[PDB]
């Protein structure tokens, strides 16, 4: 099967570093630099091998035609109603992105408010973030460019949708918050530094700013509101409460679920907003996270994990603000955790609960907490919400793995609430009667029970005959829910596939507990998680390990790199998609630094001991057994992901190819494919989404010598 040879790739082994007493040898060292001549070679010389291998085999182009086709449909956002106007999202099926629409009334004529799709000519100019000011009259916009965190804010009037002459560049992790008045906006910004800022550097993101930019005026205009020079990985987002009040600063620090709470009175400056603001620190350390929902007076309502991992509401009032004091509005459920809340119609709270894996959605007096009404959902998630203190209705999302979803509509100011359907779309070519979900629990190593989300086409028979592709994140808090995937639902039908997503720890699915129980000296136990999901997978009879494929993306990415090292004997093909693989440097580039609260970081002597026994790029290693060869395995990345910075997967797949690549007994192909003027993910046009997910499921299909079913 292998007609093409692995590029030849210079090993520096002079490249030595004493980790508390442990050399290291880096001889791909060189990669971390993206600018080099070197780096360039090596980018072309891997796709040149690569792009050939995945367009060889016909069935590349029958899932291409087959995704065109069957994600061709329309794509909606909630309705949402700023000032007197309700704004949507909105492709119409194949459109690089969703355009922004405007109508006067809920009956009236929508027309075009904001299309990014004319700003480029390939899709690669994206919103990210925008905030309206409280009239909804002027509107800010973030634009990111070739996939990059970077941010250029826009601003538009409204009205007309015109253009205003406003530019804040150095936007980089930013909130958008403008004060009622409509003066101004608070923003984040980065200081100046050295080299590129366009998402091919590698750079540490360090002393992020807090600004207040006026509307009309040159952003070297821009007052200082907030800055932590002694605290450089600091990040200070502001928001206006609900009555316009108080500037609420939520100071973050990595990517745990904490934050300081610090406020503004602004009817307290002694002239406007003039300099740094005279802050009250309401909350001064990291033990807790503190969400503002609404507050009454000084009353302020914040959903909050402190003393309660699967999350709670409480009242603290900032004239008697001692914990001591603090209500309970709505206590911690006891196995369901809190996602989010929201306050809408003055005094009715939204609440979204995760009951194992599945959204419900919930009303509640503000008064009292008390439940009013339950909003009934099938199982799946809620992934979409609009409804702010001043407006008297909701909107909210729902999707599957089975259906794209329905918007639900609920009036506010009936008696009885009766929510409607608003919006529903159907995807014709998939029936979703052909198919089922199961969810199961399967003991993990120490037998802790985990959740695996298993989809399948009715009626087969367990007789380990099926490829399945298995998805998996772990970590950050992050939970893993049911959510509507034309592509994944193609391998099912048109591959025979069985699709299956393991919940395991490190995410967020059962409360802060799930979270610690993948984090730091416990990292490992998502790859256990992960492998025995695996395991249960083929004893079950799903499937079997040389028609098995995993896949994960970014901290994903991470998960299915250790396991290929981990259990080679496990997986027919391995699919890592913008990974982190050198744990023991990722904390030097760009927000890298923010994620050693999952992690840990190797400048510490402990963190070291347990990041250099997982760490993909450390681990790669021949399997003993003589039977026993790596998975196939396809890492994809791409030239402005400056969230997990390329690099990762240049050193990995070097090593890879050198380490493995090079064994008579190899024969399954260990690939990289380098993306140009794509990112991370988020605000990846369509055409670029088409492609990608046609590379990963011909990779499979030619790996594993799957027949296309028409
Ligand atoms: C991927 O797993 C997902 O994109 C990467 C690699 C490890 C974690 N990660 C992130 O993007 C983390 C997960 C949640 C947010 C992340 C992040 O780095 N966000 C940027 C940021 C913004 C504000 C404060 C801290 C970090």
């Amino acid at each position: 099967m292998l007609s093409f040879q692995y590029p030849d790739v210079y090993r520096d082994e002079t490249a030595i570093q004493d980790y508390h007493g442990h050399k290291v040898c880096d001889p791909y060292a060189w990669l971390e630099d993206p600018d080099s001549e070197q780096t360039k070679a090596f980018v072309e010389a891997q796709n040149k091998i690569t792009v050939p291998f995945l367009e060889q085999c016909p069935i590349r182009g029958l899932y291409k035609e087959r995704m065109t086709e069957l994600y061709d449909y329309p794509k909606y956002s909630c309705h949402f109603k700023k000032g007197k106007r309700y704004f949507y999202f909105y492709n119409t099926g194949l459109q690089n992105q969703r355009v922004l629409y405007v109508q006067d009334s809920l009956e009236g004529e929508a027309r075009v408010f904001l299309d990014p799709n004319i700003l480029s000519d390939d899709g690669t100019v994206a919103l990210r973030g925008y905030a309206f000011s409280e009239d909804g009259e002027y509107f800010a916009y973030g634009l990111s460019a070739s996939g990059s965190d970077w941010v250029t804010i826009k601003f538009m009037k409204v009205d007309g949708a015109k253009e205003l002459p406003d530019v804040l560049e150095r936007v980089k992790f930013s909130c958008m918050a403008w004060t009622h008045d409509g003066k101004g906006m608070f923003y984040n910004a980065y200081p100046q530094q050295d080299g590129k800022s366009d998402g091919t550097e590698t750079s540490t993101n360090l002393h992020q700013k807090l600004y207040y930019h006026v509307l009309g005026t040159d952003q070297s205009e821009d007052i200082l509101c907030a800055e932590f020079p002694d605290e450089p990985k600091w990040m200070g987002g502001a928001e206006l409460s609900d009555d316009g009040r108080y500037v609420l600063l939520s100071i973050r620090e990595g990517c745990d679920p904490v934050n300081r709470l610090w406020y503004c009175d602004l009817q307290q400056e002694s002239n406007g907003i003039t300099g740094i603001l005279k802050w009250v620190k309401l909350i001064d350390n990291f033990e807790g996270e503190y969400d503002y929902v609404t507050n009454e007076g000084t009353v302020f309502t914040f959903k909050t994990n402190r003393h309660s991992p699967n999350y709670r509401l409480i009242n603290i009032d900032f004239t008697d603000p001692e914990e001591s004091k603090w209500k309970v509005l709505v206590p911690e459920h006891e196995k369901d955790v809190l996602e989010w809340v929201a306050c809408v119609r003055s005094n009715f709270l939204v609440l979204c609960y995760l009951h194992d894996v599945k959204n419900t959605l919930q009303l509640h007096d503000l008064a009292t907490g008390a439940l009013l009404k339950i909003f009934p959902l099938e199982v799946g998630s809620v992934v979409g919400y609009s409804g702010q203190k001043k407006d008297t209705e909701i909107f909210y999302q729902f999707t599957s793995f089975l259906s794209p979803g329905i918007i639900y509509h609920c009036d506010l100011t009936k008696e009885e609430l009766e929510p409607r359907v608003f919006r529903e779309v159907t995807v014709k070519g998939i029936d979703a009667s052909d198919y089922q979900t199961v969810q199961i629990f399967y003991p993990s190593k120490d037998g802790t029970k985990i959740p695996m989300f298993i989809v399948h086409k009715k009626g087969i028979k367990l007789d380990g005959s099926h490829p399945a592709f298995l998805y998996g994140y772990g970590g950050f808090n992050i939970s893993i829910t049911p959510n509507y995937s034309v592509s994944r639902l193609i391998f099912v039908r048109h591959m025979g596939g069985v699709l299956a997503v393991a919940n395991i720890r490190g995410g967020g699915e059962y409360g802060e507990t799930w979270h610690k129980g993948g984090i730091l000296a416990n990292k490992q136990n998502c790859f256990d998680d992960f492998q025995c999901a695996a395991e249960y997978l083929i004893k079950e009879g799903y499937t079997s390990p040389k028609r098995l494929t995993i896949n994960g993306g970014s901290n994903g990415g991470l998960l299915v790199a250790t396991c290929a090292n981990q259990r080679p004997d496990l997986f027919g093909c391995v699919i890592a998609q913008v990974g982190v693989m050198d744990m023991l440097k990722f904390h030097k580039y760009t927000i890298g630094h923010a994620w050693t609260t999952d992690y840990g970081c190797s400048d510490s002597k402990q963190h070291f001991e347990w990041l250099i026994k997982y760490s993909p790029l450390h681990n790669v290693k021949l399997p003993e057994a003589d039977d026993i060869q790596y998975p196939s395995m396809l890492l994809l990345t791409a030239d402005h992901d400056d969230r997990v910075v390329p690099l990762h997967s240049l050193k990995f797949i070097a090593t890879l190819q050198y380490i493995v690549g090079r064994s008579r007994k190899q024969n399954n192909p260990l690939l990289i494919h380098v993306d140009t003027k794509a990112g991370h993910g988020a605000g990846k046009p369509t055409a670029k989404v088409i492609e990608e997910v046609s590379d990963m499921f011909a990779f499979i299909a030619r790996c594993l010598n799957i027949d296309w079913i028409p």
